[PDB]
């Protein structure tokens, strides 16, 4: 762990110190191999730096470069810090300043503040923002939700064209394909027999390979090609019938879940024969689905045949993902726009898309542990909910600026983002926060900290967003939204807020002034950006207390040494048992309870905590499920338990073994 | 061979006899399985039949249905005659009448005449015309020459979209890709390194598989990806580096051929580094190529390294095809349009294409044997060049009507066809004609018959086309064409016409009145339509005197029986020696000479005959090469011999073993 001083320290001195000078170099860079100028800074951001070089250079506390962990820094080193010629040109602080300015433009105040909070590791922005902010083509946004334009060669290939343009600049795509004809449907244009979804999937998999880049595909389980669709990632099967890079997601209506429970029938349709199904939900969906069912427009099967197949795919491949169409639509502030037809690659975003609107993910995350405080007389940590609420207001504002200063690879993405202005704050180091505060993940304390943390972020972002609506008007589409009627997220869960913040006032202001953002919260994966800040992925508990390159949970070993039981007889068994400390001869019960692995935490608790926090989530959140010795019945009750909690995302991956 | 009476005769009576009634049924057909009306006749063509039913029904000589050979009829039975419900609804005569009307509309005279000449087997139209003429979406045209629109994701995917729309309705595509960036070129849009042509080819191969459909790809041999390009059909090699359905074609400039001969250097370029090369030819091409070469913009190699690789691919796969860019451009009447960048899938069409013009093949073929005449006192056959000239005038007119009444799957194809109005007559049963007239293919007689036959077809079509220019104006683009200056095809070969027809008069009329067609002649493969009429493929000699299902050359065995040597000791050896009669103990020398196989005919003779006839070919023609025990040197001198004759298509397939 001391190797990180020398790693930073040495590459601290292979680098120009004056920030403006690094900008100069990057601004000026030329591709020696081709003699083309390759500016790595934008005209806009360059001029700003020059017109402000003293304020900017002397704001930068270069000491903060040691605020980065072991491989934390090496992650930045590897892929984030801009390189002049194979060599790292930016210091970490330059990256942050560039990003700060890239977000904030002329607003030097805002820029400076974001520089500070970021550099002190209070929050961060998504990877694309960190790569691209402040650069000639500033694509700051991660993923994109794409509609399949129309069920025809023209619509398919325009969609394919769109995904190629998007996939160029990388970034994730969630594509919904409910409207595409199934295997054997009549073709007007020449002769009949379509060959279905798979051959078309195959075109998308090929086009993705060509340009890159992961691709998520969204499908309702009444589609006639559903059985093949869920095996898109299985090994054996057939030859010309899959794809090694696409992630299948189910977009499940309630009726399906019920049909399974009741051990009844389920009907598969081609959309050509059963038009409109993906364009309604809840009671209206069921009225139309049943009618189509009685009119014998499909092929009836046993709901449990399908259900068992879903379970099998998941057991073997960890997919398909499961997201609940009706929870998503019933409990969304975008419900005035139309029916939402999919989530994203990571299962947190639930935003509206259409042939001409490609929804965009605008993401940043808050470092939950940075609000822990010893404060007040003695050895006791508290959590500063005022400082959290504050940071969340800052990040809300940033992400609005990102909306405006983002480069959009396709016009559909610009239409959607400008029009509905959705935002997606998330979090990292929930697990850390718990451990720092000495709270087991399953503790009644952790349960209550979960709720409060999320209440304050939702409260903060809605307040900050209302503030922006006063300055700049509501988003275009605000009129007739749940929020415009004073129905906020938790209201749609038929609940009362935990009440740490005053919701009445905010609700009164919202009804009065609007909000700038149709949506605000989507706790995401953050795999990469939470390695940068040295934290556990997001809102999940730790998967191990050991990482590979042989590092132990910093809070765990500290404790071991304070009790002086930390030795080699111990070091050995930590490796011995996939980073578990349960069943360790000389380890205090308070430690075993605190440093439980996610394989040791009740999934019922996890679903509950996800359900608790869900009432403050505008959108959804990426709920991975972890099963030890997985059985059909165990998987079945976990899906159904989540389903009945009203979750939108019942499952992201199924991680097993 | 008597089984064909019963095959026709029986299916002659499973079929309504009144032509109008079959049209009625076809007009009225409904897809029982879906309850959608599936009209197999167009509104337009239906009304015409009804308004003319007596004239039409009583014009039809149903006896002509026995004018069809053994498997000749069974080819029609299999794929051409329209089917009501899995069952054959059209008789052959109905097919011809439908096609006739489908071409001729209200012009009942023209329709009736075409019905007669077709039914008497004087000529026929291409397969798509026979399938689709007279139907709701009358796509009567075979192939399409497509330009790659631009070297960018947008241009690539628009082209891909175009090919998908075209490939839907089937029909061949010749796509030229000279302008696409090569492996390792800088990409502005994000980071550099393109991955080249193969990955992009792969996208096209995938999109072709999805919709169908053969695909021809055209490339100049200075493209930096040329080595991989020519192996697109090789077996071993690598994994992610080919395609099992695309046919690679070289578009060879003279300079390449010279560099090989001189055993010098050849330079590979990415088009990004060497812009414009595909947009010039001849001296201008060489001036620009050399300049780029001296400016060190490419990678220099030995011309013979490449050349040897070409030869290897051809030896193993029969490809790539070879078409000579400069012969094609120098000797084309479309030279006023711009530089022609490719031929078609079958190597006969040389028409101009561009991002907004997709050239179209409008094909029909004349049955050369149908003009043989015993005429004048005794046992002597002559050839009626007056009756040929006549039929060729009829077919020229048809193909103009096809231009106008064709359905175009994409707008680019409509733009090109309407604007330049190119036509493509061909032939079948050259070999038959020779054999019927007792002329060995290598005879001085056959050589001279070749020339005359082609002089009369070119003369006929140009005359007929001039006639149409008087009635309806020249094509839009005629002004400033070789033909407008009185430079006809043979003039561009620096030759005098053989002079059987009067060219002066015609040339005088053309200069005076124009022509309706930019181009007229493209002797094509005709594999399928020449089975319908019972003839050897086209302008090639017979490949065997036996076919598989054990049939012998009708002219050969007749002769054997007239000499009474036809027995079982003979029948056996015909199978014995891949249908060769050379080296047969008791077979007259006059037979051996007459019934030579294409493996027994001097390829120098074939090239010569192709060169002779080429001076009357507006476009090109599909010259297959046949090599017994193939060596590099033998292949080399055959390419170069053709090359120096000035051929446009030096090679279609290389057929070997």
């Amino acid at each position: 762990t001391l190797a990180a001083r020398i790693a930073i320290s040495n590459l601290h001195k292979q680098t120009t110190k004056q920030f403006s000078k690094v900008v100069e170099d990057l601004y000026r860079y030329v591709n020696a191999a081709t003699g083309k100028p390759a500016p790595m800074i934008s005209d806009d951001v360059y001029n700003i730096v020059m017109e402000n070089k003293d304020k900017l250079n002397s704001a930068i506390v270069y000491d903060r470069d040691f605020q980065y962990s072991y491989f934390g820094f090496k992650t930045l080193e590897r892929s984030y810090l801009l390189r002049i010629n194979g060599q790292v040109a930016e210091r970490p602080q330059h990256l942050i300043m560039r990003v700060a300015l890239g977000i904030h433009g002329r607003d030097i105040e805002a820029a400076l503040e974001t520089y500070n909070l970021m550099s002190l590791k209070y929050f961060t922005h998504a990877s694309p923002t960190l790569f691209n902010a402040g650069t000639p083509k500033p694509q700051m946004s991660s993923c994109f939700l794409v509609a399949m334009k129309e069920d025809s060669i023209e619509g398919i290939y325009d969609t394919l064209k769109e995904c190629a343009l998007i996939s160029k600049t990388a970034g994730g795509i969630g594509l919904h394909i409910h409207n595409i004809r199934s295997t054997g449907s009549y073709i007007a244009g020449t002769n009949g027999t379509s060959n279905g979804l798979i051959p078309m999937i195959r075109v998308f998999n090929n086009t993705a390979r060509y340009v890159d880049g992961a691709f998520a595909l969204y499908l309702e389980p009444w589609h006639a090609d559903i059985f093949d669709f869920i095996d898109i990632r299985k090994n054996h099967g057939k030859e010309e019938i899959r794809a090694r890079d696409l992630f299948p997601a189910l977009w499940i209506p309630d009726l399906f879940m019920k049909r399974v429970e009741e051990n009844g029938t389920w009907t598969l349709f081609s959309p050509t024969s059963a038009p409109g199904l993906s364009d309604c939900y809840g009671d209206e969906f069921e009225a139309l689905y049943t009618r189509y069912e009685k009119e014998g427009r499909g092929k009836t099967i046993k709901a449990q045949k399908l259900w068992y197949s879903i379970l099998e795919a998941q057991t073997e491949t960890g997919t398909p993902f499961v997201v609940y169409k009706d929870a998503c639509n019933r409990k969304s502030n975008q419900k005035n726009l139309g029916v939402i037809k999919s989530s994203n690659l990571c299962c947190e975003i639930v935003e509206y898309s259409a042939p001409d609107e490609t929804a965009v993910c605008n993401l940043a995350s808050v470092a939950l542990p940075a609000f822990i405080e010893t404060s007040e007389d003695g050895k006791t940590s508290t959590y500063n909910f005022k400082k959290l609420h504050e940071i969340a207001k800052v990040v809300t504002r940033n992400l609005n600026r990102v909306i405006d200063r983002n480069y959009y690879p396709v016009e559909e993405a610009r239409k959607s983002n400008m029009r509905h202005r959705p935002i997606a704050l998330g979090v990292q180091g929930l697990a850390d926060t718990f451990m720092l505060l000495r709270l087991p993940f399953d503790s009644e304390e952790a349960r209550l900290l979960n709720i409060q943390i999320f209440e304050t972020i939702y409260h903060a972002s809605m307040e900050a967003s209302c503030e922006l609506a006063q300055k700049d008007g509501p988003y275009e589409t605000f009129q007739g939204s749940p929020a415009s009627q004073g129905i906020l997220q938790f209201d749609m869960w038929d609940q009362k807020p935990y009440g740490m913040w005053d919701w009445d006032t905010l609700r009164k202001d919202i009804m009065k002034h609007g909000v700038r953002n149709s949506l605000t919260m989507a706790p995401m994966p953050t795999a990469s950006t939470s390695q940068i800040l040295g934290y556990n992925e997001c809102f999940e508990p730790v998967t191990s207390n050991m990482y590979s390159f042989q590092v132990v949970n910093p809070y765990l070993l500290r404790d071991l040494v304070d009790l002086g039981i930390w030795d080699e007889g111990m070091k050995q068994y930590l490796i011995t048992q996939n980073g578990s400390i349960q069943g360790l001869p000389n380890v205090p019960q308070e430690l075993k309870d605190l440093y439980k692995t996610v394989w040791e935490i009740s999934q019922k608790t996890i679903i509950n905590m996800a359900a608790d926090r869900s009432v403050y989530i505008d959108q959804s959140h990426s709920l991975n499920l972890f099963l030890r010795a997985p059985t059909m019945g165990k998987l079945t009750s976990m899906h159904f338990y989540g389903w009945k909690k009203g979750l939108k995302t019942g499952m992201y991956y199924l991680r097993t073994q």
